[PDB]
């Protein structure tokens, strides 16, 4: 048993800061209450006073490891902020950043709930189809944003708790965290995506690029409609296997460059790329995306029968929009410049 001190009590056992309310900052950040919690630190609501309104304070662990990655995260902030567009404002802005105690901390703009909270709100029932497009247009037109030549940022890390709703009456969403990005040429780590949201190409050990974020939106939008995620793989031999329930097989050209072909397929004789052998999954490809959707059932589960706009044929363009952002090659999977132009918008 160790009742140490850590950080002349400041800190917690875990390199975190001991968040107390009412704090005054400096001398003029009020640190209101605890927002959120993560493997970077930690989110508190804050005024700061000298400008008159609310900011959202990230503090990060108080660890060389931590303070390092969290420094390629102010650095990419910064560097997307400096770009004039007005795509830019797609991401969440990073007004200052400063030390406190032996933390480094991020001022953020405030924004409100995070669309899984939009999803439990609804009961995990779903949002409507309509309101499914409007974020998959504006993710796919900020995936655009960060596929741009001077930038090519990966975000790597693309999840519901990390798309934020700029007001509680909805619509308007940004994306916020940044810390286990890189940029393209610059990658550093292979144990990267969020497991539900982890593409093929990480599965497999494989050099990945920006196509990796389509296949997170891609689990994302799914799961927002639906309710459920989509590959809800325990670990990441149960997640290839989830994922080759929908999609089949991977194609035999990618597991051949596959480094870690091996620990869920293994080749044949016939030259034929399989399954290791063991009943836990359904036959590679019968649990069909048309099912999941309940396009020409009433929308998914049966909760969407006589509702406007979930037309049957309208499905279909989601359908056919989701499958051409799960290609499983990322050399031929939709790009959002290509994917704006889709029959679904
Ligand atoms: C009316 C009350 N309501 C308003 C405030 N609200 C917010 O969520 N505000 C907020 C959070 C972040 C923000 C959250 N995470 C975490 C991501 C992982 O999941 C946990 C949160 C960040 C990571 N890296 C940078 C910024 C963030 C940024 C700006 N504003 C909740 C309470």
């Amino acid at each position: 048993k160790e009742r140490k001190v850590y950080n002349d009590g400041y800190d917690d056992d875990n390199y975190d800061y001991i968040v107390k309310n009412g704090e005054k900052w400096m001398d003029r950040y009020e640190i209101d209450s605890l927002i959120g919690k993560g493997s970077f630190g930690q989110v508190v609501k804050a005024y700061d006073r000298v400008e008159q309104e609310w900011v959202a304070i990230k503090i990060i662990k108080n660890k060389k490891a931590f303070l390092n990655q969290a420094q390629i995260e102010v650095r990419l902030l910064e560097l997307m902020n400096k770009h004039d567009t007005e795509m830019k404002y797609y991401i969440v802005h990073l007004k200052r950043h400063f030390m406190f105690r032996n933390h480094l901390c991020l001022v953020f703009e405030m924004l409100s709930y995070n669309l899984y909270d939009l999803l439990r709100n609804t009961n995990f029932r779903g949002v409507s189809l309509n309101l499914t497009r409007k974020f998959a247009q504006q993710m796919c037109t900020a995936l655009l944003f960060l596929a741009t030549p001077e930038l090519s940022i990966i975000h790597c890390d693309l999840k519901p708790e990390n798309i934020l709703l700029c007001n509680p009456k909805r619509s308007a969403i940004k994306i916020v965290d940044f810390g286990s990005s890189c940029q393209l040429g610059q990658r550093i780590y292979q144990y990267i995506q969020s497991r539900f949201y982890r593409s093929p190409e990480v599965l497999l050990g494989m050099p990945y690029d920006l196509a990796i974020d389509m296949w997170s939106l891609g689990c994302i939008l799914v799961e927002m409609h639906t309710g459920e995620p989509l590959f809800s793989g325990a670990n990441e031999v149960d997640q290839m296997n989830k994922i080759v329930e929908v999609l089949g097989i991977p194609p035999a050209h990618i597991l051949d460059q596959a480094p870690k072909a091996r620990k869920f397929f293994e080749k044949l004789p016939d030259g034929t790329w399989n399954l290791k052998k063991t009943r836990e999954y359904k036959p590679p490809g019968t649990r069909k995306l048309h099912n999941i959707l309940g396009v020409e059932t009433g929308g998914p589960g049966g909760r969407r029968a006589g509702e406007s706009g979930h037309t049957v044929a309208d499905y279909l363009k989601f359908k056919d929009l989701i499958l051409r952002m799960l290609d499983y090659d990322p050399k031929t999977r939709i790009q959002p410049y290509y994917a704006l132009q889709h029959s679904f918008f």
